[PDB]
């Protein structure tokens, strides 16, 4: 599984976030 950081912020954006990334292998959103 590849972590992307522009589909962690879609999945952010859409779960009520300012934005998202991704680290060695998980996704964080932008509160």
């Amino acid at each position: 599984a590849a972590c992307y950081s522009s589909d962690c912020r879609v999945k952010c954006v859409a779960m009520g976030f300012s934005s998202g990334k991704c680290i060695n292998s998980k996704c964080k959103c932008y509160k």
